[PDB]
């Protein structure tokens, strides 16, 4: 279904960059928000955003999905793609990454540097533009609004726990545990990438009641978990020409689940090899680290964690789904089932 | 009336501290947003956030000045200084400046670097959680989340045009005229600073009327032009003990109100000294611009505009203050008026 409408998804960014891009004075600044919006929010999965086609489509009546109720549906789905391209610029320049999506980071590219900070903040500008362009006269209108601005705050406190256990230049083993790792992939990932689209097309649809969202934030919170582990497991183990990014956790000394699993198995003896080896930025340090995961089986490791992770989603959309169709669950697991990009 | 009032709306900032960091999980990163609070929001004027508290004292009638209704005015001047807070601490990212509010730039202190980017994002979040905690059952609560979105949309223009105006390595001459000059300065500055802070307490007075809201823009859009020239005087001209800010408009190839005039007067001969010295992290190269501008008399063109210019926002006030009392703008424009911090 995410397959399907991906295609239909993509041509309508076109409108998109059209009415955002629509006074003489500002007219380079405009240009430039449109090489910002072409750059940024183009070359990913569109998972968040085909999330709020797809679950609005399963959960409005086929006889109330007229012309202008579509249009605003994908126009949501691309508010979410502007959040995620808003949080990416920004990351990659606080992880000091290299590509994102096949291309040179942003703030990577000559001419461009720290102004991406600017930038970012103007993505991030764009969704409540294309809020009140579309949806101010809706009764959801204030609802998505909140719900944007909570799932933006969530992040950046995700964020601030993710860069606060990860200090340059500091030894921060003894903080790599798994009730932190938890807590950190709770709020810089879970919030806005699963709970957030699904969230959307619920009040766009009429559902505004909270034992409902509480119900649907329990299976999407544990799928964000779960969807962050993977990204970790991919920043060190994944291909980068399929990913689209090169990894930096082990050279930013991250709170990777990796790092977490590495201290839950390893000697005293590997312990201080992780010691002397994590969150620097010599390739031989870096290679010693990864040799030292691959000796603990990690990457075997994550492949159980994933089976058994994605049996306990499925216990939690046949208890938590009701009265919503588990289809709206089950097709953004399966979307991120065995992910390799 | 602004200096009688300030002892009494910085007393309020802890209670803002107090209800923003008030979960043990996310401990660290509210601990961390309590140190970006504290860092960032003191140590300014409050010009903004105390023309919000004397423009609602102004505007409401003291029978309806209740105690819950003073602390929703102070909360929303605080919400602005918050504003102000976001923008400063990103710009000075990008300005690659030195100090701020007489201390080194949040940035600038060893431990924070690169993670001020969400730090500034983090600020610009605790805006929307305050008008949540404290104006959401208000009629204007809508009101003003948009005025404060658009507001940050604007500014976020104003400094793409200010950033696209001033390549680093690039010689950019031409582009620095009165009218390239006006648009930059109307977009990052005169739309929060002066208009944001008094359209803020009209919605919270009831005064939402289209007329009102533009006659009173007509006003403050000029007082700001004013303000970002002053402050542009100030970069160069300024004493850094009294303004709390090192000047880097020079270094940073800025279309500065002072670069603009210079050109304007500039012979020929002096033209190619500008040339071959702006833009140009070189202290000789700054000195030589400095002594062009000062053999130029820009200082004394300074004085006669600003003379000139406060008349005219003067006329303006005669002619669109109306029905709102003349005091509500002239408290500002004294506040601002021969200017040295
Ligand atoms: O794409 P990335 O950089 O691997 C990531 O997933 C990006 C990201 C940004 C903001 C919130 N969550 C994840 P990260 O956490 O830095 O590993
Ligand atoms: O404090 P600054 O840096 O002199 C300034 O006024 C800061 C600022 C930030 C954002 C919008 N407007 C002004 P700038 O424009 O960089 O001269
Ligand atoms: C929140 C995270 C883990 C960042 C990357 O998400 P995606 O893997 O969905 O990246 P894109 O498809 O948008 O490129
Ligand atoms: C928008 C501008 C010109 C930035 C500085 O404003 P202020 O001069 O009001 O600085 P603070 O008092 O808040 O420190
Ligand atoms: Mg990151
Ligand atoms: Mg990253
Ligand atoms: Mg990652
Ligand atoms: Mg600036
Ligand atoms: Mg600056
Ligand atoms: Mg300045």
């Amino acid at each position: 279904v995410y397959a399907q409408e991906k295609q239909d998804f993509v041509q309508h960014f076109s409108q998109i960059v059209r009415v955002l891009t629509e006074h003489p004075e500002i007219g380079d600044a405009i240009a430039r928000l449109k090489e910002v919006l072409e750059y940024n929010a183009i070359g990913g999965k569109y998972n968040r955003g085909l999330t709020v086609v797809v679950a609005f489509r399963e959960l409005v009546e086929p006889r109330k999905q007229d012309a202008d109720s579509l249009q605003r549906a994908w126009t949501v789905g691309w508010c979410v793609e502007l959040l995620q391209a808003f949080f990416l610029v920004a990351d990659d320049i606080m992880d000091s990454s290299l590509t994102r999506r096949g291309q040179i980071c942003w703030y990577q590219k000559p001419g461009v540097g720290l102004d991406a900070i600017n930038d970012a903040n103007l993505l991030e500008a764009c969704i409540y533009r294309l809020l009140k362009l579309y949806c101010r006269e809706q009764p959801y209108y204030l609802n998505l609004i909140e719900l944007f601005l909570q799932s933006s705050y969530q992040t950046e406190i995700g964020q601030t726990l993710d860069l606060l256990t990860a200090p340059q230049g500091n030894v921060d083993l003894v903080r790599f545990t798994e009730k932190r790792y938890k807590s950190i992939v709770k709020y810089k990932t879970a919030f806005f990438s699963f709970y957030l689209p699904i969230a959307a097309a619920m009040y766009m649809a009429g559902i505004d009641g909270e034992k409902e969202h509480a119900n649907a934030k329990k299976i999407l919170l544990e799928m964000g978990e779960f969807f962050q582990i993977q990204d970790d497991y991919l920043d060190l183990f994944g291909d980068p020409s399929v990913t689209g990014k090169i990894g930096t956790d082990i050279q930013d000394n991250k709170c990777s689940w990796l790092v977490v699993q590495c201290l839950q198995r390893a000697t005293p003896e590997q312990y201080q090899i992780l010691k002397e080896n994590y969150g620097q930025k010599e390739a031989e340090k870096v290679a010693r680290v990864k040799a030292l995961y691959e000796e603990l089986d990690l990457p075997a490791v994550f492949l159980q964690y994933e089976e058994d992770s994605y049996s306990h989603i499925m216990a939690l959309i046949e208890q938590y789904a009701a009265p919503l169709p588990p289809a709206v669950f089950l097709g953004l697991a399966r979307k991120i089932y065995k992910r390799r990009k």
